[PDB]
DNA sequence: ATTATGACGCT
DNA sequence: AGCGTCAT
């Protein structure tokens, strides 16, 4: 009763934008505006992968990871713009810097957590504090929350056949339940959340061109599910109270961290397929067949409940570059390898010297990872040694040095290499 | 031949 | 340190 936590102390967004790569390209090239458009990455294999999609394009059956010969047969007029090739590989330079764009306008609102190059969690709880304080007893109008979703909303007893006459009422039977006089009421500071996140994504939109979606509820997992629910252009607001219905029917694959083998595992061993279905179990049970860690976080998710804060950090810990060679491409020559890592270490030292002005820091580690040929897995094999210069040549030379006795037998390398991979590591202050 | 590349957990 | 998981 009294003593039960219910993971309602902080307000959490989590901002994520919408079909990234594809409002950036669409920017820059008006002709793409409104339109069924995707990006892809190399034209030769069966016109590229197609990365990024429109809402339009989506609406054909485009999908990320389609090849672009395939989109075209669901989409005759579908429109394409191609990811930048410098140095044999694809380069994704504009649209981090997009993404930079983004962020620091989202650092001016509260701190963020980069959770990839186009979304971002926002800890609100303070700033929320601080409109509450200002505005005291004011009432929340809706003119305030033009894009916003009450997740659960409508319920009970014309107009309700449109969508945006659904999020209306919605919208009005929440905010005519709200208990405005009360500092520290959670809806209420969920729903101050919500007006702060509109202005957010306005300015994004307004100094940028692009548009985002989000989500607002109490901690991290629930933002995420919640941005998702309402896309593009939409931002939901998932109250504790709403978490017993939607978790009800909510697969548990679903929610973040449960989209692979644990939440394969979780339905298995437990027999069930939704989220609200954990409740059933103790902690004990849950720690027993997930481990510690992972029960006691499920005991709490199900329940709406999650501690994992916000991160203070805007900027990745790690600056990468990663090449596949599938198939015949494989590399299978010593001066290959050797050819590819300096590619690979010419990009890598280009933003790493770029990051060192941008941000005061050095890495201090290279980690070289490898694929050989028939391994499924990601890395067959990583290795590190010191980064003690920003010099493409010296870093390709030591690549190939921690990782040369991998050759079983030359001039020649087998077996053949189907992805090289570069990450510079262990930032220190500069 | 679903690519480029991020974060973080386990031992 | 090096491998595995989950993610966009
Ligand atoms: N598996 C992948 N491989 C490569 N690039 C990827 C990727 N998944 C995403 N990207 C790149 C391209 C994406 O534009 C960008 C953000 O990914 P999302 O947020 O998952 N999807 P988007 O923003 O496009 O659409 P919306 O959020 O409205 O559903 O990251
Ligand atoms: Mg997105
Ligand atoms: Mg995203």
């Amino acid at each position: 009763g009294p003593h039960m936590a219910t993971g309602q102390d902080r307000v959490v967004a989590l901002v994520d934008m919408d079909c990234f790569f594809v409002q950036v390209e669409q920017r820059q090239n008006p002709h793409l505006r409104n339109k069924p458009c995707a990006v892809v990455q190399y034209k030769s294999w069966k016109g590229g992968g197609i990365i990024a999609v429109s809402y339009e394009a989506r609406a054909f059956g485009v999908t990320r990871s389609m090849w672009a010969d395939d989109a075209k047969k669901l989409c005759p007029d579908l429109l394409l713009a191609q990811v930048r090739e410098s140095r044999g590989k694809a380069n994704l330079t504009k649209y981090r810097e997009a993404s930079v764009e983004v962020m620091e306008i989202m650092s001016r609102f509260a701190v963020i957590e980069r959770a990839s190059i186009d979304e971002a969690y926002v800890d609100l709880t303070s700033a929320v504090q601080e409109r509450l304080q200002k505005l005291q007893g004011q009432p929340i109008s809706a003119d305030l929350l033009p894009s916003t979703y009450i997740e659960g909303l409508p319920q009970g007893p014309e107009e309700t056949v449109q969508k945006e006459g659904m999020r209306k009422q919605g919208l009005f039977q929440w905010l005519d339940s709200l208990q405005i006089d009360n500092l520290t009421s959670p809806d209420l500071q969920l729903t101050v959340g919500a007006v702060i996140v509109e202005e957010m994504r306005a300015a994004i939109e307004r100094e940028t061109g692009f548009q985002c979606s989000a989500g607002i509820s109490h901690n991290k997992v629930l933002a995420k599910l919640a941005c998702g629910l309402n896309k593009p252009n939409r931002q939901t607001l998932v109250s504790h109270g709403s978490v017993p219905q939607l978790f009800s029917q909510m697969p548990i694959r679903k929610i973040r961290s449960l989209g692979g083998k644990l939440g394969a595992s979780v339905i298995e061993i437990l027999g069930i397929e939704y989220m609200g279905e954990l409740t059933q179990f103790t902690e004990s049970q849950l720690q027993s067949h997930f481990g510690e860690k992972n029960g006691s976080w499920l005991y709490a998710m199900c329940r709406g409940i999650e501690h994992d804060p916000v991160k203070p950090r805007q900027l990745p810990k790690t600056i990468g570059c990663s090449k596949n060679f599938p198939g015949k491409t494989a590399l299978a020559t010593r001066e290959q390898v050797q050819w590819w890592l300096l590619q690979l270490a010419q990009e890598l030292e280009e933003r790493l010297t770029k990051d060192r002005n941008d941000n005061d820091r050095v890495a201090t580690q290279l980690v070289v990872s490898i694929r050989v040929q028939g391994d499924k897995r990601l890395s067959s094999l990583r290795r590190c040694c010191a980064l003690t210069r920003y010099d493409a040549h010296k870093m390709s030379h030591d690549a190939f040095t921690v990782i040369k006795n991998c050759n079983t037998s030359g001039t020649e390398w087998s077996p053949p290499l189907t992805m090289l991979f570069l990450c510079a590591t262990k930032f220190s202050a500069s």
